This record gives C-alpha cells, structure tokens and sequence, in this order.
C-alpha cells in the first residue's frame, strides 16, 4: 500500500513518485518535496523562487525587500525579514546575529533555544 520502489520520499513522511519532484507542485504539505532534500539539483517552483539554477536553492519569494530575491548564496537577504544581519553571522529564529560559534551546540544562546530548532543531522 505504498508507492513504487523508484518513489520519491517526501520530508514530511508524505510519498510521492518520481513524478512530483521540483516542479511547482504542493503535494507535501511542507512544500519540501521540492528542496535540496528530493529536488537535490534544483529549486522548487512557486511558493518558492529560483537561486540558484546551477545549485540546489528555493526560498519563499517573501525575501525579495528590493522587489526581486537574490539569494543566490543567500547573502541579499538572509533573514531580512525581522532584522537583516550579515550573512557572515548565525541568523537567530528572530533574524538576530550572534557568532557562529553559537551555531546550535546543543545549547540556547540567541533568544531562548529556538537557535537549536531542531538543529539536528
Ligand atoms: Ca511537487
Ligand atoms: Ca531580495
Ligand atoms: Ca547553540
């Protein structure tokens, strides 16, 4: 009762064959099945624009603060929604910048511990 053996797994737990990858469309309810985790090689498609078209990079159009997105390392606007930090800084669940020693070390640091949000492999 599952899809065929060539499937593609989705993030969300959700199946999907092959035939749903990065190709605009919402069929995991994370919209993940168009990240570099199944569309390892492309950006997803609405919902989410394209980086990167010679690497794996999609972020939801709501970056674009000059009225395009630019992230194509995400140096334009990385968190540039709360507060825009330097790219070269630990982007905090709040946008905020600490060092990148702070990077999830399995210990809060930033605000309160979200900077760990599931920061897991
Ligand atoms: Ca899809
Ligand atoms: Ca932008
Ligand atoms: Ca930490």
């Amino acid at each position: 009762k599952t899809c065929a053996e060539s499937d593609f797994v989705c993030n969300n737990g959700q199946c999907v064959p092959s035939r749903w990858k990065c190709d605009g469309d919402p069929d995991c309810e994370d919209g993940s099945d168009e990240s570099p985790e199944q569309c390892h090689m492309r950006t997803c498609r609405i919902h989410e624009i394209s980086c990167g078209a010679h690497s794996t990079q999609c972020i939801p159009v709501s970056w674009r603060c000059d009225g395009e997105n630019d992230c194509d390392s995400g140096e334009d606007e990385e968190n540039c929604g709360n507060i825009t930090c330097s790219p070269d800084e630990f982007t905090c669940s709040s946008g905020r910048c600490i060092s990148r020693n702070f990077v999830c070390n399995g210990q809060d640091d930033c605000s309160d511990g979200s900077d760990e949000l599931d920061c897991a492999p």
